[PDB]
């Protein structure tokens, strides 16, 4: 697959755990990076998948509300959020009909997107959505200078007597990184069962995010490390 | 799945073992010292269903002469490999004649398990008796008893070795006297890619009775002494 369903859905989760992923921290250090701009009411997280980020940001500002592609990832999400409001939609072609503060895309999300008329696009959704002393804040997907290719990835994690493993292949494809993926899950009762999915991720420059953020009258800055090691980029508007 | 030993199972198997933790280097010391406790002029051992004949290259250090007997042509194929100068058979624990007999006859890490019933089992105890010397000693590591098997019991390992990623994953119930393990890998490199592979076997949880009974059947006082290589404790015959 390459659509975040099924039991991908059911087990991203836990795979992300199994990583050392930690929401908490970066829920924090989010909500404190947009506070550093809009010093706050609403937020809106776009292809906020599980609902993790989410979370832990609605302690942190008056309004929070989610934007995810995918019906078995947003079920999860409205799960673990029920009181907030989570759109099903396309992060390329959405209005809502209000402003949040910040408006944030996370974990290389935006890698989904196919070329730079897509990214564009999404970035011109999200300038019209955030108010006018708001930000706008990215997580790309690495540049091609730092993809590197043959990358396997191995790890398991254990749940609820529950058992995943998962291992990733990494390869260069176009300006793309095809990354396949296969899951061994087993438990107790439920037997062992083997999944896959194999994705696109387009490999935009520094440069390409930027003009991006430009042309959606958004200024920018890069900040590099970030959450996942790829950086982080916001914009504010008026440029 | 295969059942059988064969192809990728076979390559892999090494590897995974030391994954693992299995120390086949102390489970032959351990060997050597027990054949001798009972035989102080042991010389020669035979290992049945010897696999990828990882036991059988430290025996080679213990004792002059060691030969090997294993149903699986590719691990037979990895055995004769690894021991260049031993005499290494193909061919069935169940039904099998060499020419002559040996101070220690074994049988490790519950290889007893995949015969199907005590006609085989007695059978496979039968020829082991056969092929040993009066002195000496046969050794069986056998599968779990029934009172300690886990149905649900689930085994996942990861293990890296020179750009080759390797990852097991087992899972077991009960299917009748047996266990039922099914096995699933991933194997991935830079080149490579990811392929999955999967195995699933039968493994007949015998009562302790079931294997005493065996030996005794063919002429050996056995006895069997806990924990063992694995857990599963070990089970040692005698000629009288
Ligand atoms: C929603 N985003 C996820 C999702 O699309 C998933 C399918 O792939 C990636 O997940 P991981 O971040 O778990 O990736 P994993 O840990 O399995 O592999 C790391 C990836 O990062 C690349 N990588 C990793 C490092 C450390 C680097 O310096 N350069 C670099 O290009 C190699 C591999 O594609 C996405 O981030
Ligand atoms: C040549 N023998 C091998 C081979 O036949 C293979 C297919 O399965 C077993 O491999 P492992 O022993 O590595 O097994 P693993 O790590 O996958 O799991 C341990 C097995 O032992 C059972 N088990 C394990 C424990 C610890 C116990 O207390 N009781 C019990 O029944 C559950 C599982 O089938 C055989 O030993
Ligand atoms: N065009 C699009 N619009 C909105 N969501 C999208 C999209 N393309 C992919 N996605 C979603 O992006 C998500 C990638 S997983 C990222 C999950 C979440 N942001 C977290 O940090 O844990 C998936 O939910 C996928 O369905
Ligand atoms: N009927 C039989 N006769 C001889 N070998 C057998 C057999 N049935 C299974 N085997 C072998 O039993 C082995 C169990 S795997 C264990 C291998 C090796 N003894 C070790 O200690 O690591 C496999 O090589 C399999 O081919």
């Amino acid at each position: 697959q390459a659509d975040y369903s099924g039991e991908i859905a059911e087990l991203y989760d836990l795979v992300h755990q199994g990583k050392g992923k930690d929401y908490h921290r970066e829920a924090a250090d989010l909500a404190a990076l947009v506070r550093r701009h809009s010093p706050a009411a609403s937020l809106l997280d776009v292809a906020c998948g599980t609902g993790m980020h989410l979370r832990h940001l609605a302690d942190s500002f008056g309004t929070v509300e989610g934007l995810e592609l995918s019906a078995d990832m947003l079920a999860i999400a409205r799960r673990r959020n029920p009181d907030a409001v989570l759109h099903h939609g396309d992060m390329r072609d959405f209005s809502l009909g209000r402003r949040f503060s910040a408006v944030t895309c996370m974990f290389s999300s935006i890698g989904h997107l196919a070329g730079q008329a897509e990214l564009d696009a999404a970035l011109e959704r999200f300038a019209a959505h955030v108010l006018p002393d708001g930000v706008v804040v990215v997580e790309p997907w690495w540049f091609p200078e730092n993809f590197t290719p043959g990358y396997v990835a191995a790890g398991t994690v254990e749940a609820g007597g529950t058992t995943v493993t998962r291992v990733s292949h990494s390869s260069r494809e176009g300006e793309a990184t095809r990354i396949e993926v296969h899951y061994l899950v087993a438990g107790p009762d439920r037997g062992i069962t083997h999944h896959e999915e194999s994705h696109r991720i387009t490999l935009f420059t520094r440069e390409q995010y930027e003009r991006a953020f430009t042309a959606a009258g958004l200024s920018v800055e890069f900040m590099p490390g970030g959450p996942s090691g790829r950086g982080l980029f916001t914009g504010l508007p008026g440029a």
